[PDB]
């Protein structure tokens, strides 16, 4: 019960464009207060599947949701899906799905959801992860907590580019982060 | 110490004195994993001369420092820029109700980090990070974390924020940044 | 048993180029199902010691393997010294040396070996350290997990830079990251 993840297989579990397009491969692991978190993406099909900017010059981002009740379930309106989001045992999951995971949750306090009170910019993270394990094919990964609603909780990861890539394989190396846990 | 987090709590009550009294709010956690601490950390500057940032007039404003200085102990100096009050060990939200007395085992290893001395100083005791002002991807400001190089003290870790690019009024609050570093004990 | 490294002292340990030539100091911390390695070098002797690309134009780039049996310890044709690699013990290693360390070792689903099937980059995690602390001479570590042959598990760090450095030492501040354990 130290770790949340989607498996670490390669089948598709993310609907980005259209149903099962991607494998997102995202690791929670409790590390008391903090949780430590390992993500990559690979794109299998569909409209992000294979980046060409001078065909399609306006494709340049896109955002996966993960949205969690008071108890810290995926809700179903997530980008990512729930039959296969839950708890470690050996590279599979626990046999049923679980009903509390909080304590993986990012801490309201540290990221607040949106109000009246003054935004402030530490709800997010950024990294940049390469396609294709090639160093002169950047995409920056921005992840950003509980500021979706609907939600008591959200983690969401937006990909975005600047360059012009022509025929280019969306498919990513990890990333490594944090951030403070609920409780 | 073993799993236990020592930390700023999570609010945003200015806790940290850069320029004047209170202009910031440093936020820092430090969990332990074993024989390595992870932290977590961000700034908000709330007042002062680094609040908001304008390099067309003032184009030499291009850094600062905020120092944690510990004793033989773990525990944080007075003369810390980060204020003593709420640095603790956590529970809930906030902190234990009594002010710690031991955390070596939070401390950065001085074997792996030395204090200065007249022997050669090797670049293992820095890390450098990048945060984005605002959240903007366009606002990058260098975060360069250094274990043990300060005087007065038995550990330190010090944070310098720089910026290469010439911001116009500009208000200096961050994303988060996490690294690790190597245990004493 | 949590964590395996090379003591972070500064004697050398590790063989780039010469018998010798470096001290790399490498930190491997089991947190469950994710590994949370730091890493860094020195390299005190030889070809990689000073590096001057008006000189030597082409030097760009090294790597240092380690490579390990089915029971995760460390393989001979390994860069780094197997009498400097054992779990801690203070501030030194224990006395004898480890029978098993597979909880250790990179997940081999996550990040299969080399075959006819097709190759995801999420095995590669890239990262910038900075030669001598100066923030202007950066260098990129790429990490990769279980590609080298003549193993059953592998952890790779290439070093490269693409700046023209005059007469700079190789010794370099410090990188985290983190990978899905086997076990
Ligand atoms: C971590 C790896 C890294 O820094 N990659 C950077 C890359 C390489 O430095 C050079 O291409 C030499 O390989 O240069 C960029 O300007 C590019 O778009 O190509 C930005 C990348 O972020
Ligand atoms: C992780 C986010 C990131 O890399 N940001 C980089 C940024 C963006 O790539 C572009 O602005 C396109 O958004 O480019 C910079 O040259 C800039 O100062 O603008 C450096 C930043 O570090
Ligand atoms: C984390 C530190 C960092 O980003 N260093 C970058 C560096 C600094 O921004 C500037 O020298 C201003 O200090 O700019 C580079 O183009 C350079 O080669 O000099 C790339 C480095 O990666
Ligand atoms: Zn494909
Ligand atoms: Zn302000
Ligand atoms: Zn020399």
């Amino acid at each position: 019960t130290r770790t949340l993840w989607t498996t670490p297989d390669t089948s598709p579990n993310c609907t980005i464009a259209q149903d099962k397009d991607s494998k997102l491969t995202l690791v929670l692991t409790k590390c008391g207060s903090q949780i430590l978190a390992n993500v990559s993406l690979i794109v299998v099909a569909g409209k992000y599947h294979i980046i060409n900017n001078k065909t399609n010059p306006k494709i340049k981002s896109f955002t996966i949701k993960l949205l969690f009740n008071k108890n810290g379930v995926l809700l179903d309106n997530s980008n990512l899906g729930k039959a296969y989001w839950n708890f470690r045992s050996g590279n599979s999951n626990v046999s049923t799905a679980y009903e509390k995971a909080i304590g993986f949750m990012p801490n309201l306090v540290a990221y607040p959801k949106p109000s009246n009170s003054k935004k402030y910019a530490r709800d997010i993270v950024y990294g940049t992860i390469y396609l294709g394990g090639k160093p002169d094919q950047p995409a920056v990964i921005k992840t950003t907590f509980n500021q979706e609603t609907g939600c008591e909780y959200s983690i969401t990861f937006n990909f975005s580019w600047s360059k012009t890539y022509e025929n280019v394989e969306f498919e990513t190396t990890s990333f490594t982060f944090s951030y403070i846990a609920q409780e």
